[PDB]
């Protein structure tokens, strides 16, 4: 199966990504190389949306899951829907250890009612 997604390491500075799939560096059009070590933050641009970044940024703090749909970039920069999925990842004593982002590519839910 086909499957976008990172993980990164909540316990290194700025949560970087440590392993990326296949898919993800093909949707992207980076290196895994130019990836590594750095935040996902790089795929938004001057169309997304700030709101739904912050959902994102509550779920981290909470380490809960969220799914939203948002404006990302190519390398190239050629704009994609995302619809984006969080997961914590906790060790054997409940720690947290991951987390793990998976993307879809695709408007799913139409733009109008998204700005509802
Ligand atoms: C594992 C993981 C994957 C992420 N994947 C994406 C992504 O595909 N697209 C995106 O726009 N943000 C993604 N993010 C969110 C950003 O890395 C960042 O957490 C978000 O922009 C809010 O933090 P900031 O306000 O410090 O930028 C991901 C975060 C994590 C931890």
């Amino acid at each position: 199966m086909e499957k976008n997604f990172v993980i990164s390491d909540p316990r290194l500075p700025d949560n970087p990504i440590i392993f990326a799939s296949d898919s993800f560096l093909e949707l992207t059009e980076y290196s895994r190389e130019e990836i590594l070590g750095r935040n996902c933050r790089f795929l938004q641009g001057p169309e997304t949306d700030q709101a739904t970044v912050q959902k994102i940024r509550d779920a981290i703090r909470d380490q809960r899951e969220i799914t939203v749909q948002l404006i990302n970039y190519t390398k190239s920069g050629k704009k994609f829907w995302n619809l984006f999925h969080l997961q914590p990842m906790r060790d054997q004593k409940g720690e947290l250890q991951y987390f793990i982002g998976v993307q879809l590519d695709g408007e799913f839910i139409p733009n109008p009612l998204l700005g509802l």
